[PDB]
């Protein structure tokens, strides 16, 4: 159920990063579904169509997308219920132990 058919495949996704001046690593973002709309550091998910933007030096390219995007189902299968929920949990843990 691919919200963007034509870059459903890894070579058309890296192939978006071409003139990538961000240093969020291009093969990481193609990997985890993402591909960039020359927009910015703008990407878009091509299989739940989320959008991501403003990364910033520390960001896994995975661990953003099961943060804003759970519901996807390339995720899914990528990384697995048990990945997703951790992350969810994990931003749980942290506003609940700083004070
Ligand atoms: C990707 C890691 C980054 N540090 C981050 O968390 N960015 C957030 C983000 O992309 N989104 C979350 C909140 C804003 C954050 C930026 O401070 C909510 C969902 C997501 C988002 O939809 N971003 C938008 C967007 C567009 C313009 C300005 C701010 C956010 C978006 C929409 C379409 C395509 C790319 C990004
Ligand atoms: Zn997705």
């Amino acid at each position: 159920l691919p919200r963007n058919p034509s870059m459903a495949d890894y070579e058309a996704r890296i192939f978006t990063f071409g003139t990538w001046i961000y240093s969020v690593n291009k093969e990481q973002l193609a990997r985890a579904g993402f591909y960039a709309l020359g927009e910015g550091d703008k990407v878009k998910c091509f299989h739940c169509g989320g959008g991501l933007t403003d990364w910033k030096p520390s960001e896994d390219p995975w661990e953003q997308h099961a943060k804003w995007y759970p519901g996807c189902k390339y995720l899914l299968e990528q990384k697995g219920q048990e990945y997703i929920n951790n992350i969810h949990l994990t931003h749980s843990l942290e506003e609940c132990l700083v004070r």
